[PDB]
Order: structure tokens, then sequence, then C-alpha cells
């Protein structure tokens, strides 16, 4: 017996990342002018974007000799790229070693040692370069640890690049009718991959990014300048950022927008109850950042839009699916 | 544009229910005789193998006429089908009512409202026939609400025949070569809808069930009398039973076996840290249920083994992946 790819069989965990489906959404955008797309990249693998990152950058360091079993992978996460990092740490048997910030929930932390990971709880709000916080720690511990790899995602080109393909799927099931794409921006290696691809085969294609309030990523796009009075703690994890990454490429996008961590979490649960898509927090955001763009006036009759929803609903069942949660945030009565 | 299925590109979330991926397992089967392959039900987009049945039963209440925007799916069920079915619900505008029981972690309650669906919590320790019982509360709300069906997965015939499709795809996917299955039999629709199928291309394949302690399966498969000493509280959820389902069809089902709580737990966590698959509590089950058929002697060196893997580890946080939980049964020191 043979392996075949269009029977859907596998020799590899890492061929069931990347291909992901494109689903024509009515229902959440009702009234809304043009026809609305999501890309769902919770149907990777390891249940978000991040998996292309994690192969993408584990098999150049494995091509580069880096990485043999018992090698070390090291990276700063607030969750999916360090869940994506100990799936195939696990299926490689590397040591794989995430800091992650208290700003995620245990959830997240549990779900990394199912994996096998060791996890470093950091405080969250500290500033970047304080030792304690998690870009540091990892930094340390990269430093301390022979035979290790340290990814650091915001400041990896091997980021972006590993999205260039994300952008070739979104061009390929659009049939290259694709006029806007719509993604939240982290390390901004998505939405930056995305437009390099969309924008080489039509430059017309509008990029448009999505920032949280508190997060200095929006005011850099405009102004070029790291603002600190835009930075200030905020609960929507992996949208936004309280640095600079040089993952993101402020030149290929054309506009940011912001949205607060209400609206995100209350349109994530009406994206569930109305599409019966359960979706993460930033799909709540992404969808919400459609709504207000196309108040805006971003989007006509012809428009054809793609909004990538990251990650899956079922990693944010102590948030924004727990009721108690947001009542306590004051989201809902 | 248009909407093209091999570009991944979809009209509709019902879509995305099926064909999913057969994975050659190489590390957690190490050192057993054949192949060995995963079929990754978690791939469905509800996460589990219970979209085919809600997809199936849901298009066929609507070809007959029973359902329209604002009728009623009512369900018993511990989590994987009432996911389904309300994630469907959402999307077609139903109103979905789920009994289920304390059992059953709330995570997974949680998970239910946050598609919409009207949850009612009964104890779990009751007999089937106690009003009290989860079956039972089913059944009245459904006399109670006109414009209402009752699922009823453990009696509905078009359970099984749901998973004639399963069978189909595990033929073509290890393309007539497989010689064993192994399902874990809860409803036993999937287990026998599998069988269904393989049976009909060569009566050969060895269809293979796995059992839990507590329940009265195996029993009632080798006897035919349903022996209430066989019947127990147990802490799986999704495999075994209480009564005896009419959508398990003993007749193609060549073996059963038992696995305990506890290593099956243990073997879900096994699986994560060794293949970097994230699985439910009865995939555990069914590749400790493999481990245990491998040392009786059903398998060799030519042996092509299928294990079907129903859901995913995301929804078991607060059970087999929180060291505290497996503490406090004993499962772990």
């Amino acid at each position: 017996m043979k392996i075949d790819e269009s029977l859907n069989v596998h020799s590899s965990l890492l061929q069931l990342i990347g291909n992901t489906p494109l689903l024509e959404l009515h229902k959440i955008t009702k009234g809304l002018k043009g026809r609305y797309f999501a890309k769902l990249e919770a149907f990777n693998v390891g249940h978000s974007a991040k998996d292309r990152v994690a192969k993408y950058i584990v098999e150049d360091a494995e091509r580069k000799g880096l990485l043999k079993p018992g090698s070390t992978i090291v990276e700063t996460s607030s969750g999916n790229t360090g869940y994506s990092l100990a799936m195939i740490s696990a299926l490689r048997g590397y040591r794989c070693i995430i800091a992650i910030s208290d700003k995620s929930s245990h959830d997240k932390v549990e779900m990394l040692q199912a994996l096998g990971a060791e996890v470093h709880l950091c405080p969250a709000n500290v500033a970047p370069d304080d030792p304690r916080s998690y870009y540091e720690v990892a930094k340390r511990i990269h430093n301390e640890t022979p035979n290790s790899i340290y990814v650091n995602q915001y400041f990896n080109p091997l980021n972006p690049e590993s999205h260039y393909q994300t952008g070739r799927e979104i061009w390929e099931q659009t049939q290259g009718e694709i006029t806007h794409v719509v993604v939240c921006s982290g390390t901004g290696g998505t939405i930056s991959g995305i437009a390099h691809y969309l924008k080489e085969q039509n430059p017309r294609v509008q990029v448009l990014g999505v920032d949280a309030y508190g997060s200095a990523i929006k005011k850099y796009h405009e102004t070029r300048e790291f603002d600190p009075a835009e930075v200030y703690p905020y609960k929507i994890e992996g949208i936004g950022k309280n640095l600079i990454p040089t993952a993101t490429d402020f030149d290929v996008i054309d506009e940011f927008i912001k949205v607060t961590d209400k609206d995100a979490a209350l349109m994530a649960r009406k994206l569930a109850r109305t599409e019966g898509l359960f979706m993460g927090y930033t799909s709540g955001a992404a969808i919400q950042a459609v709504k207000q763009y196309a108040e805006a006036g971003k989007f006509d009759e012809n428009s054809i839009v793609v909004v990538l929803f990251a990650d899956h609903g079922s990693r944010y069942m102590n948030k924004i699916y727990s009721d108690d949660w947001m009542k306590k945030q004051g989201f809902i009565d």
C-alpha cells in the first residue's frame, strides 16, 4: 500500500499544515457590500496559523543541521507559536522550552505541558527589556542551553516568509479576484507574508490590519515612531504589541484599525452563535474590524474580502467563552 | 468568482465534515507488527466524528420537511453530538436543546452554550429510565416542544448509516489493504457503519471494538444478555454504555476489549508527547486497545491496522490533561 495526498493519506503530521479552507460567509456579514470569505487557519493540525511558522522555521533549522533528536527549541510565545513548536518538538524528539506571560490563561500553559514542553511563566506587565519578561527569559535560556535554537518570531524574517504560502492559497482560492484582505497583526508575519504574495500578483489589493487598544502598531504604521503613550495592558492575546517587531512589514500594509477588547469578545461570541464558527479572540477582532472597515466605506458591491481567522475558540474557554470572565471585564451584564 | 472544492473553497460549513486525514503512525506503535494508521476525525469542523452523525440526521430531517428556521433540535448527549448539533443549529437558525449528564466536565457545557444551545444538566448516576436521566429529560422536552425533533442517537438507525461513508474513506485511503480496524464503541454508530462498508468489500477485515470497565457492551456482544453486574460508573466519556443501543450492530463486530480509565488516560498523554497528536480520552483508549490487541497476537507483519481517533484533546483540559485531576483519580502520583 502507498500514501496518496488527494486520498488525504499522510506519512507525517507536518503535511497536515497549510492548504486550509476558504469559507464564504453569509450571515455574520449580512448587509455588507460585496462577498466575504474566511480563511480558516484553525484547520491546521495545531489549530492555528502558527503551525506554518513553526514548520517553516523548524524545517529550515533541520536543513541547516541545527536540530537533531535531543536538541532544544526555545521560544517566547503567548500560546499558539509555543503550541505548534511543542507539537513538532514532541514528534521530532526535541526538547521544547517556552517562555509565556501570565496574560495568557492557564489553559494554554497546560496544553503546552501536555505536549511535553517546559514552560516558564513570566509577569506580563513588565517592559520588553526587563530581564523578567518572556522575551528576555527565553533569550537567557537559549544562551544557557547548548544545542538550542531561539525561534524569536517577533524578529525572525522566516516568520513572514512562511506566510507567503498563505497568500498564495488566498490568491488561488479567490481565483485572483480578491480585493481586500483583513488580518490581525501580532508579530505581523501573517499579514506581511500574505501581503507580499498578493501585492506581487496585484498591487491594487488592499491589505488591512487590525490592532488592539494598548498597542504601538497602528501609530507606528502611520508615524514610524514608537509612542509609549500608545502602549498599555489589554486583554486580547495575539494582536498588537508593546514593541515594534521587524517581522511586520509596514510598507505593504495599506491601513490599520483598532478594535476594543470588548467588541472583539462580543463579536467572537456572535460569530459562534450566527455562523456556528467557534473561533478565537482575534477572529472576533478580525470580524469586528471588517464591520468597522465596512462602515468607513472600504468595500463595495464588487469587493472580494478575505478575513483571516487565526485560531480556534476552544483555547478561550476561560476568557471570552466564560460568562464569568466576560462579566468581570464588564463586557456583559 | 466561483467555488472550487479542490482549491478547498466552500460555500457551507457543512462541507467541512468528512474526508478526514489518515495518518501513518511510527512512534506510538513502535515495535508492533504491521503498519498502523490513525483516522483523524478531529479534523471535522466540529472536532469530532459526531459531525457526520449531526449532518446526516439534520439533512435527513430537512429533506423530510421537519426542520425550518425556528424549529427545535433536541438531543441527549455527553458532549460531542450535542456540540455538532448546536454548531449546525447555530448556522441554520434552529433552537438546540441538549440534555447532558454531570459526568461531563463543565468545559463541554460552556462550549454548547457558546454555540447558543440550551443545556439541561442531569445527574449521571441514575438508571436510564429514571425520569431525571439525560435520556428521559430530552424525551420530555421533545414531547413538550412543538416543531421539534429528537435525534436519539443511541436508537437512531441514521447514526450508523452516517458512518458508512467513514468506512468508504478508510477503504479507499488504505487502497483496499486494511486488515483490522480498531474503534471505540459508544452508541456503536461509528464502528457499525465502518464495519458495514468494510465487510461488504472484504469480509475478512477484522472489526475490533473497545469498551470501558463499567459498561455492558462487551458482555452483551459475547452473550447477547444485558448484565447489570457489568454496569457501574466510570470516567471515560463517549465509550461504553449503561444500556444496549440499537445503533450498535453486534453481528458485524468481531471482538470487543476493555481498557481501564487509567490506561486510556495515560495513553492519551503518551500519544500527545510521542506523536504530537493532541487527542481525546477515547483516542487514548483506542491506542491502548491496539497495544492490548497486539499483545494478544491479533496483528502480524502483513497487518494494515486503522485506529479511529474520535475527537480532540482540547475538550479534556479539566480531565486527562489536568495533572490535578489525574492525581485525584490516582492515575499519576
